[PDB]
């Protein structure tokens, strides 16, 4: 993929984390807490799961960005419209204003509905996104092996801004502490 060029700097959103979350200083890093953040509660925060929004906004255009998962055992990454439910419980799927992938229990899958087995040989390290608005496309990169593809939603209805879109998992297990980190252009 050529896709690197269309790359945008992505904060993460205080406001839509949940409560149990820590952003660093410079809102590139998110990290499960191991009690509530002691933040007031607001209707834009996801009540249910350790998630979190970008800070940006996209109508229109080809935008690229870098997310570091290294040593984690659950997460999500992708992209969602702006208005997707933020309280009580809900599947990730386009239906619902989601187009994501994710690792789970040492298997990854696409947040298709049902879901979508991946086939990936090198368990990635970072994962690039790229959202073509116009061609209404989703990809996933696996940066680890190459910039080899992952996984394309196509034939996407957007219907709204859409927002990056992060889940750092819960950590049950202890072995799944460590952050997801916006990496450098
Ligand atoms: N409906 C629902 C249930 C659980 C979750 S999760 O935050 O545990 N994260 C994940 C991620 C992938 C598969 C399972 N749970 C999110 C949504």
């Amino acid at each position: 993929h050529h896709h690197h060029h269309h790359m945008v700097h992505i904060t993460l959103d205080r406001n839509t984390a949940n409560s149990w979350l820590i952003i660093s200083k410079d809102r590139r890093q998110v990290r499960m807490g191991d009690t509530h953040q002691n933040v007031s509660d607001n209707k834009e925060r996801f009540s249910n799961y350790p998630m979190v929004l970008g800070a940006q906004r996209f109508s229109s255009g080809k935008m690229y960005w870098e997310v570091d998962v290294t040593q984690k055992e659950a997460w999500d990454l992708g992209v969602c419209r702006d208005s997707v439910q933020r309280k009580g419980q809900f599947s990730l799927s386009p239906e619902n204003g989601f187009w994501t992938i994710w690792l789970w229990q040492d298997s990854y899958e696409a947040g298709t509905s049902p879901q979508t087995t991946l086939h990936i040989q090198v368990p990635p390290c970072q994962i690039g996104i790229f959202v073509d608005y116009e061609a209404g496309v989703v990809s996933f990169y696996n940066i680890t092996d190459h910039g080899s593809l992952i996984y394309t939603f196509s034939e996407c209805v957007f219907a709204g801004p859409l927002r990056p879109f992060f889940n750092v998992g819960f950590n049950y297990s202890g072995g799944n502490a460590a952050p997801l980190k916006l990496c450098p252009l």
